[PDB]
């Protein structure tokens, strides 16, 4: 299976006027970077909505994945769940990005933009899907396997899987944020992976990316505490090879040098009282 190239971009995919559009929209830059960390209450339940549609428009789009389609395919279906839901898709039109969700085949490590590219028999796809609604944002991601793919890429796409879902569950209250990393970085070192440092997670709540950074490698110096009420996602990228990567001429598809492939898991999280909550769930 050779390289991906850049493919050819389908033209913006219209949303109904009566969808409010995130503030950023259209212009260069979000207002975003300062928000509070710990949500309302208001918030943290309009997130439960907005996370609700997310994972369905990610389910949705997953299901299209065979060999034969275009990434763009994937995006006309999670862009068709959201705005049938009343969903703006905060990718669409945020700094820029030309599409919906972001489609990431084989080495491309995150923000792939869905074209042309067909995806073949043994190809994985990370499909990355925020809505939009309520004045709030959820974000969630999933790896899908395309048709007759190789074991190393099975275990890799089970393995992200399984991190993820280890480091979610360290969440709670009065537990350093630095503990997710560290969990994400010792079981990836177990199989031989190399946890991507440049991506991490992120606050998210009235805004899409709030300040708040979340590490997925082991970075004891961060001292930020986990504090209930407070919103962010989960979503390491693991690399069966070298960390190096590339930036497409696009500002935005991020590959592998090496080629080799990647893959990604995420959801968004809030700290409860006591724990986790998933808010990213049908
Ligand atoms: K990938």
């Amino acid at each position: 299976r050779t390289a991906l190239s850049p493919g050819v971009l389908s033209p913006t995919r219209p949303v109904p006027n009566w969808i409010a559009r995130p503030e950023y929209v259209g212009k260069p830059a979000a207002q975003e970077g300062s928000e509070p960390w710990v949500q309302t209450p208001e918030v943290i339940e309009k997130m439960r909505v907005a996370g609700r549609i997310a994972a369905g428009a990610l389910a949705e789009a997953g299901k299209a994945v065979a060999p034969g389609v275009t990434t763009d395919e994937l995006d006309r279906i999670a862009h068709e769940y959201l705005v049938d839901n009343g969903a703006y898709p905060s990718t669409l039109g945020y700094k820029g990005f030309p599409k919906s969700c972001c489609t990431s085949l084989n080495e491309v490590i995150c923000h792939g933009i869905p074209d042309s590219t067909v995806i073949t028999d043994g190809d994985i796809v990370n499909i990355d899907v925020t809505a939009y609604i309520g004045g709030v944002h959820g974000d969630t991601n999933a790896t899908f396997p395309a048709g007759d793919v190789a074991d190393e890429h099975r275990l890799l796409v089970d393995r992200t899987r399984e991190a993820t879902m280890r480091a979610i569950n360290t969440v709670k209250p009065g537990r350093a944020l630095s503990v997710i990393g560290r969990v994400i970085e010792s079981y990836a070192n177990r199989f031989g992976y190399n946890v991507v440092r440049d991506f991490t997670g992120h606050g998210i709540g009235t805004t899409f990316h709030n300040g708040l950074v979340v590490l997925h490698y082991d970075q004891p110096a961060v001292e930020t505490i986990m504090q209930p009420g407070m919103t962010f996602t989960i979503e390491p990228m693991i690399n069966l090879g070298a960390l190096d990567y590339e930036i497409w001429d696009d500002g935005w598809t991020v590959v592998t040098k090496d080629r080799k492939w990647t893959a990604q898991f995420e959801h968004t999280l809030l700290v409860t009282d006591t724990g986790v909550e998933i808010l990213t769930c049908l």
